[PDB]
């Protein structure tokens, strides 16, 4: 409980319409932490909405994932801020697997790449530059570090 059900729902049904760009995340296990790329197809009762992933694919491949998520679950896109200059200990997301990952830079930019640990995968690698962003919290309305 850091954010209020009743604002969140409200807000959610305000600025998620058709056609609306945003980004979903999952509950599912080894997901915690991920957010994906996407559009919303439409709404669907007053909780839900039918998304269709920008990046993720149903199992041929080819045709886009189309998903239902609730309003716990979605999000717009976060502003960008390209001016930040990375620190060690900044809660970062990587964009590679289809998705914007939750970690953590463990080392300051050089030649273009920042250290980075991933928690969930236990596993440490170099990220480009511009596949990295501050990690922000879409709450009640309004974005948010942590």
């Amino acid at each position: 409980a850091r954010v209020d059900l009743e604002t969140t729902r409200a807000i959610a049904k305000q600025m998620f319409s058709s056609g609306t760009v945003v980004e979903v995340s999952s509950d599912e296990e080894g997901f915690q932490g991920c957010w994906f790329a996407a559009k919303v197809v439409e709404p669907v009762g007053e909780d839900k909405f039918l998304v269709e992933y920008r990046d993720l694919r149903e199992k041929d491949g080819i045709e886009p994932l189309k998903e239902e998520t609730d309003f716990l679950h979605i999000r717009p896109p976060p502003p960008r801020d390209e001016d930040i200059d990375f620190a060690v200990g900044d809660k970062i997301n990587a964009f590679y697997n289809d998705g914007w990952w939750v970690g953590v830079v463990i080392d300051g930019m050089k030649h273009g790449t920042v250290g980075i640990y991933f928690r969930q995968s236990q596993e440490k690698m170099r990220f480009g530059r511009q596949g990295l962003r501050l990690h922000k919290d879409w709450v009640d309305g309004t974005w948010q570090l942590p």
